């Protein structure tokens, strides 16, 4: 980097308005996609969480791991049942999901982050009853139907969670939690991140995705938008690809719940978190209420 | 229980001297064997940890899970290498060990305990860098030899651990931890419990075992002992069966490290923890220094 | 006690639901009758208060001492005046009552409890203005009439009292307190216990009595009841013996004031507190609202 | 008081150097003699303790009551045994001493002080094990001899005592305390005050006495001294009247123990505490080390 | 001072009711006039602030310095513009006012007070944004007119100010503060003291003045009053000399804002603060609501 | 700034190692020269202090103002006396120095910083006795000689200073302080910064200067050095220009006193603080011990 020093200066100085806005605040980050599978992006993500924490910002990580679960099920020769396009989560599939999410995928992020200090701590809803789940149905070609032990976040121990954060820790959340009877369900990571963000009074929700941002008329490149209100985007929802739906519903639930902004950012960009939070050069889509 | 009320009274009153001795103290409990596999014993163990916690005693659980790892390795068709009688812990075997211990075995104890309240919290050494490991060799028919990513506890974040306890939580520890280079090792649960007990200034170390207690001349039933000093027991060590060695070495390292007493108790007895801690009717073997 | 160990276990395990319910809670105990005069019961009562305290339960003791006052007055040759069946409390009788309750009866309980640790602390309403009294009249064969410096609890320094408890102390209260002009009155111990329980948000009020429990049609043994609501018991009040009235009015005032349950238990049973709180084998009468 | 306002000003301004020296400090005051029996002096003493407390000074009161005990013993017709000039303290005499000191004499000071606010709190060594006693012998015409349950202060719960003070309370101490076996002894109030002052790191010990101050050659009025070192006064001790000995030994033990100054002041002067602490016009005798 | 000791006592004892009333309370003191220019009065004022602080009272000093500013402007040869009888505060005059008030007049009081301890701390509204100003107009022979950078107190950081006080500091305030755009204005010290007193929930506002007290029909000496309600005094306002107006408007705004009493006291009396606060012999005028 | 986003990212990511090193640490910054006179540099300096503070770093500003004092003295027509090349600091010159430093120069930095939040607070050694001074002599062509009220920092209230910082404030220090007799001296800002840094356990001392960095053989441009140990630089001292001496002696005293590094950086560079702290592209000279 033979770039002149007087320009390295202005780039750092231009972070100041967002350092002020985020100082002392909770930022919830959904981590998934290629930012989770490529080692250079992986290590940049962990470094950015250490960054936030060494600015006195309070990052909270919620992670997915859909593909890793199905690979483990294939390795174990566990045959799936499928209603619509959904695998049914039997007690057996849940045990596998839990052990992959919490005992594999969560662990690598904890150790990556912890390469910068004693920051990361892995948690599920079962730990200290931090949050509960309610069983969810899906609608397949009409009819709402049961697909097993799959839920939404029900209640969140907001107080206990913020203590963890105020102590300097970076929670890395694996989305599993007990229902009211103690039966552990798997929760979609995108919706769980929205619920955590709302419960914790987060200042921002970040959703790492494998796309540049929200297109309204995909694939027209002219259709990429950089900011949008919830009213307009809720109207656009039925239009989007199957992959963008959960990310967009998360931002709707979050920002309607009072989180000031939710962002869909490009997880294939190194240090996308830094770019989105501390420069005005972000590719992402910012969702505000209206 | 049609037992006269005036005798239910004296049994409760006779717990008082041990309630006083244990109030506000750390008690580390190694959990394994049949107390971990049978549901009635399982649920009694979880209830006893909730008991300790609702007396203002500070229990810390360290758990094993040797047999569950090997079953999972067999299910995954992962072929083992064996030096002496020891499986070699490749990077692959560690990933499996970690995901079974932390994402399976630890989870069921957390949910069992948590049936009584928001007490249990699952942790490894990687979480908040709570403890580190140093790689260990074994000696096979002489020569010390490498069996992969297997270690002993190196350093323990004593302060951070006691904060967790003082907040009312029951840590459930899965024995994995990074070395000084961030490479995660698996640690024998018995030795890890001894190290945790010493680091935390525990008042007692409890070691749940599938035997009545320490026999000196097994199988003479006359040989069962109820208390012994470290000097005498260290001399007896080379005599014992292969299974009793790790449990006895744990008690030696703990009590020599200053834990006032380590106990080998019968994990096949329902509520053995309550029996050992709050009555004088215990079957176990108490180890003190001398 | 050659009783099998596996039954000592279940008796201790069956205390757990009440340990959970009482952990961190205030329990007010009225102490009087034979539980106060017999040394074995005395020492069992003190041990049970140390028990509660070493479970992290917050016991508060309120004590009487009617017979001891009159013996001291006889020793001092102080002639009483009597309206109805009530001694008139002159300034002289109050001085004697105060010095017997606080400087004699309170002291022996403090030293008994303190045999188990630095727990007990003796207090009156005059200490730190912990509570005040309002002068009470009685009705004798009709007419309400003055019987001197005898009162009811007026206001309670709830905050200052809970600080004392949260510091690990067991207050032993002698029921004397100043009126609004600084004139110290003697308060009936049963009613004072009800008022303290309500003011402190106690979880239970215990009333030690020299009877098995509440009989509705004394002396029919078939008439003994184990639970009753305030509506039913208030209707029964005018029926009861002169001795049971103050104990029952205390439970009415307490449970109507929001204390979840008040209990009349048999003070002639060793460790009656333990029996009533930690087993379902109690002889007492539980009063709930309705 | 038609005294010019500009002189009322200078009298208040001249208190400032002693307000600074005493701010935040413990001052132990032995209260006895006529300052305890005359109502105008009584009420002035209580007002001065409220004064100290409303300056953020930490007064601690230790009280005697020798004559009141013997009057109560005479009223109760309890015949004394006497070795030398000392009554023997039987178990019976102790019970009476305790109930008079703690339940009579201590109570009136608590209520007097408390006329100014919720300040005073009565305590003995038995309360929260605040201090213990060791049995003391006396020497009668030579031989050291037993005179029953009479002791010296042994150990003081310094930490627990300062918490009481830091919370804004004024402890009023009745000098009774258990020995190591739980047997309560009566302690001479003068020596107890010296021990409390030393244990608490008091800035001053005040000893209220029925004399102008220390005379060296009583009754020469020329012999009255205003300051003296411990070396000189220890040499003078064997010379003094029987009454002055305990007050002087208290000041020796205190100032040698590190209390910066002990004072013998005239308890027959209204507001003697204010005079001694906040003016240079005191009649008392100040004892410093040397 | 050969004044009898028994009268020095009563003068100190008679301070007690006001020590109780003021213990732990904020007292705001406007300091100006001759109490600020004469060294003996200066040093008495500083000593009295140290007095309050060593009683656990919380004094807050607000100071003026009108004449010192104009002398400095004359020394600097800065020619004034005058509308009505008011100098126009140009940017230049403000710089001079700020540097005289904060860097000269405030400094001497800080060092005087600090001769008694580390108490005084100098502050303006610009420090930690402790308070802001809104630009004020005056009315000259009718028309409201601009006289430059002169304002009233707008908002006060009440919380941050009380932290400063609770830490044992004596704030010495120089009345300058930024408007909402960061432009620093000079504020009349009398009105600023009233605003600070109201914002901080002061118990008393003291206004040091170069007069005996409020006269209603000056110069009739019969017309001097010692207490008055706000309703009566507001009606009297239009009657008073030009000098008394700001002092009286301050007391009106303060006491109407809920400060229990504001006092106009004679700053030419040594230790006037002590006289006014701790005796009933004050010359001042007390203003209460009504 | 049309600079590619992926490079704005790496510049921010490369700050992380210094964010970690400085998180929670004190950094003392000497502010003077052109960074204080040019508005763009001025505002960049204030922004960088707000930056540090919004990273949870603890900046402390010490400022000079030599030229502003002499301009004010000329405006006031105050004739100087000069020994060697030093103005004599009479009582009159000190009053002027204090009022310029604290009431002019300190104020503009406080308001600049405070444009970003309630951070800055102006202090001198007289405030809360934060630090004292000892009178210093200089040596003029040999003889050490008195030049009036000019001193070095003597003692620093380390505890009180760190409280101020831990509360989120940015102290802006004007270098004046009382000697042991309360006589306020002016202290050279460079040496004062070194003393403050050592007393506070600062992690870095920054010295803003009007040069690129330390030249060893000025004006050889080949002679500019980027790092140097104290042993080597102490040997070089007698070689340097008159202007560089105080900056270099400050770094010697600081780093020898245990501050890990002192830096001489170019105050004519915008955001030099950011450049020096968060990039490896700094022009400055770093001084470490050796
Ligand atoms: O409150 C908590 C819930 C779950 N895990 C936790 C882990 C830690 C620790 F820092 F110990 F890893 C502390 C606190 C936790
Ligand atoms: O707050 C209190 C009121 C009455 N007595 C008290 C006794 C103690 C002590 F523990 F010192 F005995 C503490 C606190 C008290
Ligand atoms: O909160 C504050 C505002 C302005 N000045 C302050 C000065 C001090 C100190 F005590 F350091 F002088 C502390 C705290 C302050």
């Amino acid at each position: 980097e033979a770039l002149p020093t007087h320009i390295k200066a202005q780039v750092l100085a231009e972070a100041l308005p967002w350092l002020k806005q985020l100082h002392g605040k909770v930022v919830v980050v959904k981590y998934g996609g290629n930012a989770m599978t490529d080692d250079t992006l992986r290590r940049a993500f962990a470094a950015d969480m250490a960054f936030l924490r060494n600015c006195g910002i309070h990052p909270v990580v919620v992670h997915g791991g859909g593909p890793q679960i199905t690979a483990m099920l294939r390795r174990l020769g566990i045959e799936g049942d499928f209603k619509g396009g959904f695998r049914v989560t039997t007690p057996e599939v849940l045990d596998v999901a839990r052990m992959v999410l919490f005992g594999q995928v969560g662990r690598e992020l904890v150790n990556l982050i912890n390469a910068h200090g004693p920051y990361a701590v892995g948690i599920t809803g079962e730990d200290a009853q931090l949050f509960t789940a309610v069983r969810r149905s899906v609608t397949v070609d009409g009819v709402a139907t049961d697909i097993g032990l799959v839920g939404d976040v029900d209640q969140v121990n907001t107080a206990a969670m913020l203590d963890l954060v105020a102590a300097g820790r970076i929670p890395v959340v694996s989305t599993l939690a007990p229902d009211a009877d103690g039966v552990v369900h798997n929760i979609n990571a995108d919706t769980a991140a929205a619920a955590v963000a709302e419960a914790l009074g987060a200042e921002k929700l970040l959703m790492l995705t494998d796309i540049d941002g929200l297109y309204t008329r995909w694939p027209d490149r002219d259709s990429l938008v950089s900011e949008i209100d919830t009213g307009t985007l809720a109207q656009l929802l039925p239009t989007l690809e199957s992959g963008m739906v959960p990310k967009v519903e998360a931002c709707l639930r979050a920002v309607i719940g009072g989180v000031p902004s939710a962002h869909i950012i490009d997880g294939r960009v190194t240090h996308c978190v830094l770019v989105e939070l501390f420069t005005d050069a972000g590719t992402g889509t910012k969702v505000v209420r209206g």
